[PDB]
């Protein structure tokens, strides 16, 4: 199971995969296939100190945007050092869809990492009122990419709760990630 | 409705109450009944913001304990200038009861606010497996002396004991009593 993500073990670095969307998008459901152990990551500037999961180099730091609390430089604090990033999203939520898209966009011109891969899961495609991924690609602004520059990017439709695309999620964060490709 | 709220409005100074507790324990759908208007409380020195409730004078500041987030000094930074607690525990999780003790202690042992008024609301007290406010007493070796502290039963869905609680905290801030 995952037998790719020894190509992430092999290399000589640390690796952060930031998981990021609104609550309730899915994430948890999404990550819970990986079974990653909790750990704790100490941020002393702030004070805080922040349960993520990791396996071996491999940090998954998974974060509600838009909740109760919110970080003033989330890319400069608690998602330092993020190789790869999953924005989740509820593909039937369209009642938060606006709100999603606008979090979507202050991830990708934050400064920090513009050369990190991201990944936009649409999650939830089994319920009925789920939009396509087409509808949230035009719905987004990405339908003409240039604001985006050079970043990767893509967009994988997801059933968290019974894992259909959840592999195909992690293969693509794994494959931009790979020095032998 | 809530007429009393005018004992903290009336008086000329800031107030803060503290709501905190696990995930789930019930702290939104508690405070909704009050209708404060949801806004942005920025604290660039820690380099976080948060999310408040307002009306008048009168701020919550909801926060879930022992999930993600752990501060080293929440009642000197996000929680500074705290007038008053209400600590939140869902009654029916005997699964998470011991780490709501585990967290109401971390808050009572603190030195920032050692005598602001603290209440325990034992939530979810509408459900079948639901733990009596002595049992949660009893658990959370509460059987303190230098705080004002009470326990109050609530159904926050349906705001039975919500009154009572909000009552007891006001009731601790005015000093027209
Ligand atoms: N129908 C459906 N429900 C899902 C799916 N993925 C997650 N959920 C549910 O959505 C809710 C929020 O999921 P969660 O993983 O906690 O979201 P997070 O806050 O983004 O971590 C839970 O009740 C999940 O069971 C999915 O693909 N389809
Ligand atoms: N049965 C029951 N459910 C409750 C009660 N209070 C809250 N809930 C439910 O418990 C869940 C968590 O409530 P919420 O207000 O989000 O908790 P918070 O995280 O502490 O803010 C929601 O599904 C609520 O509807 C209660 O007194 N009884
Ligand atoms: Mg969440
Ligand atoms: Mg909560």
């Amino acid at each position: 199971l995952l037998s790719f993500l020894q190509r992430l073990f092999r290399q000589k670095k640390q690796f952060k995969i930031a998981v990021v969307g609104l609550d309730s998008a899915g994430k948890t459901t999404m990550l819970n296939f990986l079974r990653f152990e909790k750990n704790i990551e100490t941020l002393p500037t702030i004070g805080v100190n922040v349960e993520v999961l990791k396996r071996q180099n491999v940090n998954l730091s998974i974060f509600d945007l838009g909740g109760q609390l919110h970080f003033r430089n989330l890319w400069g604090t608690l998602m330092k050092g993020s190789s790869a990033i999953i924005f989740v999203m509820d593909s039937a939520d369209r009642y938060r869809i606006e709100e999603a898209k606008n979090e979507l966009w202050k991830v990708l011109l934050d400064p920090n990492y513009p050369d990190a891969p991201l990944l936009i899961v649409a999650n939830k495609q089994d319920k009925e009122g789920a939009m396509s991924i087409q509808e949230i690609i035009s719905v987004c602004g990405l339908d003409n990419p240039e604001k985006l520059g050079n970043r990767s990017w893509h967009i994988q439709p997801t059933v968290a709760t019974t894992g259909q695309g959840v592999e195909e999620a992690i293969k693509w964060i794994v494959m931009e990630l790979d020095k032998l490709l």
